[PDB]
């Protein structure tokens, strides 16, 4: 799951859990069933708490809760999906965390590879510190200044995979997909891109993140496909209007691109997928 999916999951999470009271949280399996996450004990000790928001910045999602009584006692659940982590409203395979709300309302977090993380915190300054570790959200921010890519003498791949340098939220398939549209070889240094390519890249980044966010599901998140098709969508990047109704991988994990051209499973700074036949260093 990348930026777009995390944001859509937060949307769905607020839709059903915003305003609800979190009664209990249980890690029944995985990397935390052995030794619970940081701040876990101090957390279930302040429960019950009301959920006031479920927000994201890039690939980082967090719950914001407040003590019914002492509203100055604010709590937060830091969370990252990782390669296979997904939220759901029914107990799915590899469920790792189980959240119990009032009126027997349940919410689950599955994660086959166990790359997702949790952390409970009672500090708001610690949140701001975390959110400050991420560059602007490539999907929610409609006016990032992609121009600073020139100042860096490093691969365009690395620059987009980075979560702080230019913006946050792009991952393995978004970068690969975006670069394929801009027809830019992933090896091309940010310092070698032309003002043209730059404003061209800023276009596909917006285009791809919006299309991804607008998709019912991507591959994972299929556990929320019924909720996803029943919830609207925020107008991020309100001027770029993707044409396809669903997000389709053109190069990601594809032996050949659409037109047949070969797609190399290159592996520069996991594997980045690109079609040398269409992506140029020019």
């Amino acid at each position: 799951p990348e930026g777009p999916e995390v944001a859509l999951t937060a949307d769905i999470l607020e839709k059903y859990f915003k305003g609800k009271t979190l009664e209990y949280i249980d890690f029944i399996s995985g990397r935390y069933s052995k030794s619970e996450p940081e701040g876990y004990d101090d957390f279930i000790a302040n429960l019950p708490l009301k959920v006031s928001n479920v927000d994201t910045k890039g690939k980082f999602l967090w719950f914001e809760l407040f003590d019914p009584n002492d509203k100055s006692n604010k709590w937060y659940i830091w969370n990252t999906f990782g390669l296979t982590g997904m939220w759901s409203l029914f107990e799915a395979k590899y469920t790792r965390a189980v959240l119990s709300f009032d009126n027997e309302l349940m919410a689950y977090f599955s994660d086959m590879r166990n790359f997702g993380t949790f952390k409970f915190s009672n500090s708001e300054k610690e949140l701001k510190r975390k959110l400050n570790e991420l560059g602007p959200d490539f999907l929610k921010n409609d006016d990032i200044d992609i121009s600073k890519i020139k100042k860096y003498k490093q691969p365009i791949v690395a620059l987009l995979m980075d979560q702080k340098k230019i913006g946050s939220g792009l991952g393995n398939y978004l970068v690969a997909e975006i670069l394929y549209r801009a027809k830019i070889d992933p090896h091309k240094l940010g310092s070698n891109l032309t003002d043209q390519e730059i404003e061209n890249l800023w276009y596909w980044i917006k285009y791809e993140t919006k299309l991804a966010y607008d998709s019912n599901h991507i591959g994972y998140m299929v556990n929320l496909e019924n909720e996803s098709s029943k919830i609207g969508r925020k107008n991020y990047h309100p001027n770029i209007h993707p044409t396809e109704k669903e997000f389709d991988f053109l190069v990601y994990r594809k032996k050949k691109d659409p037109n047949g051209n070969k797609v190399i499973a290159d592996k520069i700074i996991r594997t980045t997928y690109w079609a040398p036949a269409i992506q140029k260093l020019e």
